[PDB]
């Protein structure tokens, strides 16, 4: 797979697939750039408004096209903390209603809450379905499926085979997110990549991972 890095390794994104690639910035956080004929689409922005700028104007540059879109899958910081750039730039930053209501309870910007449980989203011909499994992570916590490809998204829901427990649980919901990882695999029974919120890509096995550190 080919890789780019901006300047320092602060910024690197690893291509999946002809279209969609993985962005990762330093703890290491991930989420995918969508190349779509009309525009760029981000599954999650970065920690804060001076990375993800920065990783806007890296994909801007490297694709020849505009950041579009970004979909945010919880209210914490890894998470909403671009949306100040994105709103600035008229970058449409999606969300589910939950989500927006925490940002705004927390003091962010909001996103446009406009995501339901489930919501089928086509940008260009890249189609992207994003899915509300329950609580886990966080109250709010979404995935996002790539149907064309196979390809999951798990966001801070789905832990890495280097991570050896749950991380930050202070929001989370730690007897539903079972249940929560059972209904990803109940809707999407044959995964070619689930990209974790943080750390290496695996497959299936990372959302199994996720339920044995639950127990
Ligand atoms: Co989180």
């Amino acid at each position: 797979k080919t890789v780019i890095k901006n300047e320092t390794g602060t910024i690197s994104i690893s291509q999946l697939n002809k279209n969609v690639w993985v962005h990762t910035e330093l703890v290491p956080s991930n989420g995918l750039v969508l190349n779509t004929s009309k525009g760029l689409v981000l599954v999650d922005s970065s920690w804060d408004d001076k990375l993800t700028k920065e990783l806007i104007e890296m994909v801007e540059k490297k694709f020849q096209k505009r950041v579009t879109d970004v979909i945010i899958t919880h209210a914490h910081a890894d998470r909403i903390g671009g949306i100040k750039t994105l709103k600035e730039r008229g970058i449409k930053a999606h969300s589910t209603a939950l989500t927006a209501e925490l940002a705004k309870k927390n003091g962010y910007e909001e996103p446009l809450g406009d995501l339901q449980t489930v919501t089928n989203l086509k940008f260009g011909n890249m189609k992207v379905e994003t899915f509300y499994p329950g609580k886990g992570h966080t109250e709010d916590n979404i995935v996002v499926w790539l149907p064309q490809y196979n390809i999951l998204v798990g966001g801070c829901l789905v832990k890495s085979t280097s991570a050896k427990d749950l991380g930050n649980v202070a929001d989370a919901y730690v007897n539903e997110w079972s249940t929560s990882i059972e209904n990803v695999l109940k809707r999407y029974r044959n995964i070619n990549a689930v990209v974790p919120g943080h750390g290496e890509v695996g497959d299936k096995g990372l959302l199994l991972h996720t339920l044995d550190l639950l127990k």
